RNA sequence: GGUACGUACCC
RNA sequence: GGUACGUACC
């Protein structure tokens, strides 16, 4: 396993210590080229340190078993991710390897912790290795490490690290001119603080063949001819509108743009609060998340979504929408169950994993989809499918760790026990997110589908270079006219304008890139300072004490703004002694999969009055604090009422929880 | 469960 | 300015 010559090329400018961008394609060899990097890098002085930055947990494990691990000959290597995380203080961890191998924002984390045992800075780093360094642009954390970088060198700083980014695909932000492409090029350049977007120019026949490309198929299917179970829903939709005595009301059932019309709805009856509004949109947005699953899935999905809900389950309203739903029931379900009335896009995954899996399972797949709960879905349609169940398909689900109602996520250990099954064949086919579009390697898989996908350019490139194998195949899965159709095959030409505006950087006069670059490392720099002044200006409107917060559902006043903490800046506890009276626990003790270093839940808090869900109990060492949910209330200002969906833009400051200030206060009571 | 960011969409 | 989803951290 030599080292290639475009590798060997690819890596000239990083070996004499200049940052560098390595462009070379899916399935190359990044990862290989970086490790010889590190090597000659760690054996070429005294006292060096390697930082690696991931992007997904998985790629942690993946590159240190099948990459970085041969540094152990001569060197200390250590792989730290969030399920690990509790147990060592990660400046310990690092100061005592030449190698950390980390997600981006585990490193991110020690670079602002005030605890002098968890606390690095990028001085302690001779070499940082930026895998999939694409992202490494707006507020992502890649760029929120690298803007620190910036404001570093531009303030005259010495000794910060050498930076050796990796990617395939630079992108074009969004530009669709080569002029817009060439200044997206410059920009990542920018943010990289890159000299060199380092290729193979010399070796570039070598790569043509050897790293294969898929061939690609468009596989497209019709809608439905007939679809009674949608439309039924429509009409239910409709019962519901004219109910609500409104005009106006949207009527475009089934799509993203109604979705956002009746949540935004919802939104301006919990600031007026309008009741029964409230209450009908919160339905109607129910029929619609079915509308959307039974244009991805199965009727049957559908149905089992609206029937969860109204199962669950007084006040008038809520009794003529629960009313109203049985009425429909029974034949709903039964509409479900009729064959008929099959998804096309069901029919035509059918189609190609007949075609792909005989003989039984020598193909090896990845089936792409956008949520969670559509990869479970599928998985139970592959299950429940007799046409397939014959042939020998052993399929998986492969999430990341995202986490809501709709869907749980996948622990760092569940995820990776996935992954070495399909590795060698134990599974043979995945239903994914994007948890796996990008760096996964299984040189055995040869089959990609992305299923009804709107994605950039950079994911369309990346999720089709999971296809490893000689003879890979790429299929396009998606409704015919449709705006996925075309979003396709306008990024397969943005990933040729892409490839044109980086030779074009790659030509520029020295002296023409070298003024290009520090003319946009200032402007980030300065804008970075105006956007934290407008959000810290933001922040002090109000005195904590003349805002309240109302439950989003009754609207009763619930606590002052001056009752609010921050724990770990991140979680808002109220630290007011008589709060108790106006929650209610609703649950027994909740358990994680990750355990944290000062904490665990306790349970579940509703509103006292209404039952809403408010937040969760931590347990914070010694003691009991509430934790509260940002989207469950309304705040209270003197100049308006507004649901937000975030901390970062309320009106008033918030302090920083002191646990040893809040035992002085607690424990002189009683 | 909490927090943030990215992508897509609408404005 | 919002809506949805995803991932990462806790
Ligand atoms: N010089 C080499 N000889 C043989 N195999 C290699 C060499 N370099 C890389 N590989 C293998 O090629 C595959 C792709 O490498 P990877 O680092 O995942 O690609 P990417 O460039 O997309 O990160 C891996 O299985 C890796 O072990
Ligand atoms: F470009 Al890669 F894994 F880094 F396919
Ligand atoms: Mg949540
Ligand atoms: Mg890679
Ligand atoms: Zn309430």
């Amino acid at each position: 396993s030599e080292l290639h010559g475009y590798q060997l090329e690819a890596v000239a400018p990083a070996l004499r210590g200049r940052n560098s961008i390595v462009w070379l394609p899916t399935g190359a060899g990044k990862t290989r080229a970086a490790v010889h990097v590190c090597r000659r890098h760690l054996e070429g002085r005294r006292g060096g340190r390697v930082a690696v930055l991931v992007n997904k947990v998985h790629l942690v494990q993946q590159h240190l078993e099948k990459e970085f691990h041969v540094l152990r000959d001569a060197f200390k290597v250590t792989a730290v991710s969030g399920d690990s995380s509790h147990k060592c203080f990660f400046g310990q961890l690092a100061k005592g390897s030449d190698v950390v191998i980390c997600t981006a924002q585990i490193l991110q984390n020690a670079l602002l912790s005030g605890e002098e045992e968890a606390r690095v800075e990028l001085t302690d780093f001779s070499l940082l290795v930026i895998d999939e360094c694409h992202h490494t642009q707006k507020e992502a954390v890649y760029n929120k490490i690298m803007l620190s970088y910036l404001q570093k060198k531009l303030s005259g700083q010495r000794d910060l690290p050498q930076i050796l980014g990796l990617t395939a695909s630079p992108g074009t932000g969004g530009e669709t001119s080569f002029e817009g492409a060439v200044e997206h090029i410059l920009q990542i350049c920018a943010n990289l603080d890159t000299e060199v977007i380092a290729s193979a120019q010399e070796h570039a026949q070598h790569l043509q063949s050897h790293v294969p490309q898929p061939t690609k198929q468009y596989d497209l299917c019709q809608e439905r001819e007939q679809d009674p179970f949608g439309q039924r829903l429509k009409k239910i939709m409709a019962q519901i509108q004219e109910h609500m005595e409104m005009p106006e009301l949207p009527q475009n059932f089934g799509t993203q743009v109604y979705e956002q019309r009746i949540v935004e709805l919802e939104n301006r009856a919990a600031e007026r609060f309008c009741r029964k509004t409230r209450v009908c949109a919160l339905h109607l947005r129910r029929y619609n998340d079915a509308l959307l699953i039974n244009d991805t899935v199965r009727m049957m999905d559908a149905f089992q979504c609206l029937q969860q809900f109204y199962a669950d389950k007084k006040d008038p309203t809520e009794r003529f929408l629960a009313t109203t739903f049985e009425e429909n029931r029974a034949t709903l379900q039964a509409l479900a169950g009729d064959q008929r009335y099959e998804n096309p896009r069901l029919s035509k995954l059918e189609e190609i994993l007949q075609e792909h899996f005989q003989p039984p399972g020598s193909s090896r797949g990845i089936v792409f989809t956008k949520t969670r709960q559509s990869a479970h879905s599928l998985l139970s349609w592959l299950q429940d499918t007799a046409g397939l169940c014959g042939q020998h398909i052993r399929a998986a689900v492969l999430t990341g760790s995202g986490h809501s109602n709709q869907a749980k996520g996948m622990t760092q250990n569940e995820q990776q026990d996935v992954i070495t099954l399909f590795r060698y064949g134990e599974l043979n086919l995945l239903f994914s997110t994007s948890v796996a579009e990008e760096g996964l390697d299984i040189p055995e898989c040869n089959i990609v589908v992305r299923y009804g996908l709107m994605t950039n350019e950079i994911a369309m490139v990346q999720a089709q270079g999971r296809a490893r194998a000689q003879n890979s195949m790429y299929s396009v899965l998606a409704k015919a006219n449709s705006r996925e159709v075309y979003r396709e095959q306008l990024n397969e030409s943005l990933v040729g304008l892409m490839e044109r505006a980086i030779r074009a950087v790659q030509a520029m006069p020295e002296r023409k890139y070298r003024l290009k670059i520090v003319e946009l490392q200032r402007n980030a720099v300065l804008s970075w300072q105006v956007k934290e002044a407008r959000s810290s200006e933001r922040r002090q409107l109000h005195d904590p004490d003349d805002v309240y917060f109302h439950c989003v559902n009754c609207n009763v006043a619930v606590c002052r703004g001056s009752d609010i903490r921050t724990v770990e800046a991140m979680h808002h506890v109220n630290i007011n002694p008589n709060f108790r009276f106006y929650y209610t626990v609703s649950s027994g003790k909740i358990h994680f999969e990750r355990t944290f270093r000062d904490w665990e839940p306790g349970c579940r808090i509703v509103c006292s009055e209404c039952r809403q869900e408010w937040g969760m109990e931590m347990i914070y060492r010694n003691v009991t604090l509430p934790i509260l949910s940002i989207k469950n209330f309304v705040v209270v200002t003197p100049d308006e009422k507004k649901k937000y969906k975030k901390w970062s833009t309320v009106t008033f400051p918030i302090e920083e929880f002191s646990y040893l200030e809040y035992c002085s206060s607690t424990q002189d009571e009683s």
